[PDB]
């Protein structure tokens, strides 16, 4: 049994892979092989200190860069907005909401619904931090119910649009309204609404300091980034993406902290690709590095 065969076997087992057909499995095996090489190539660079972050196999191992890009692009989005007022306080050196203001890392699966996870995480952060009780919230509720707000379920949506939905209706717990990774019928039941929202704050576009201010002073902030294939196998370390821009946003996530690691400013972001991706589902990305991948381009957080 070759190393590769064992890697492939571990990949399929670990990631619960049962392909639609033998040919599909064979084609995926080859993609996986290619990905293993790309990861190894990247990690060679990492060990040489030519990159600050490592890559590792994850459940996207069997996806090509094109499929991965289609995946992150699939969820591109197609009153209640309150203006952010910057606290005007010194930026806390470092903030990390992971111990107390974040739900479990979730997995949007094969559904372009990152917007809904970004939404629930931001609301969850506010429930934790404003109400003193974190309840993991239902993305499905948002997916099934907020289409008239401009959201398109597994084909994209917008955190602010979801926040407005929550304002007009509410949001049930993840538990009460579990994630299906597919569009389904709205089964929102207001008696089970964990919370509504009074509105939300859009943070000044591209302003990483305002984002940091909000992260420290309000809590986890919903952001949309330009996810590129660089993220596909991000494993650990300070991520930076030389391939993304700040404007072509396609992926809603959650900034759950920031700090500085040996002089290098970073954001801590929560993804929705499961805990097998990145640093247990989170990643650190360069902060104050030209708003890398548009982290602070479309940042918002809700007011309960």
């Amino acid at each position: 049994k070759s190393l590769f065969q064992e890697q492939w076997s571990q990949f399929k087992l670990t990631h619960k892979k049962s392909y639609s057909s033998p040919i599909e499995e064979i084609r995926r095996q080859l993609i996986f092989k290619d990905n293993v090489a790309k990861i190894a190539e990247h990690n060679a660079k990492f060990e040489k200190g030519e990159v600050t972050y490592s890559k590792a196999m994850n459940q996207f191992g069997d996806m090509s860069k094109e499929e991965f890009l289609a995946y992150v692009n699939r969820g591109k989005a197609q009153n209640l907005r309150m203006p952010y007022v910057s606290s005007k306080k010194p930026l806390a050196a470092s903030v990390d909401w992971r111990s107390n203001a974040v739900s479990e890392v979730k997995d949007q699966g094969q559904c372009g619904s990152s917007w809904s996870f970004s939404t629930t995480g931001a609301v969850e952060g506010q429930l934790a931090l404003q109400r003193g009780r974190l309840t993991s919230l239902s993305e499905q509720n948002l997916i099934d119910c907020s289409s008239s707000y401009g959201n398109a379920g597994c084909d994209g949506g917008w955190m602010d649009s979801a926040f407005s939905y929550i304002h007009d209706y509410g949001i049930m717990s993840e538990s009460a309204y579990p994630y299906e990774a597919q569009g389904d019928y709205c089964r929102f039941d207001s008696s089970q609404s964990v919370t509504t929202l009074s509105g939300y704050y859009d943070l000044p576009s591209g302003d990483e300091n305002s984002l940091a201010d909000a992260v420290g002073q309000a809590g986890p902030v919903a952001v949309a980034i330009d996810a590129t294939d660089e993220l596909q196998f991000y494993s650990g370390g300070l991520f930076y993406d030389q391939t993304c821009n700040q404007s072509d946003l396609n992926h809603g996530v959650l900034v759950v902290g920031y700090g500085s690691d040996n002089g290098q400013d970073y954001w801590i972001l929560k993804n929705s690709w499961g805990s097998g991706w990145g640093e247990s589902g989170y990643w650190r990305q360069v902060r104050n590095y030209g708003n890398n991948c548009g982290i602070a381009t479309a940042a918002s957080y809700p007011a309960l």
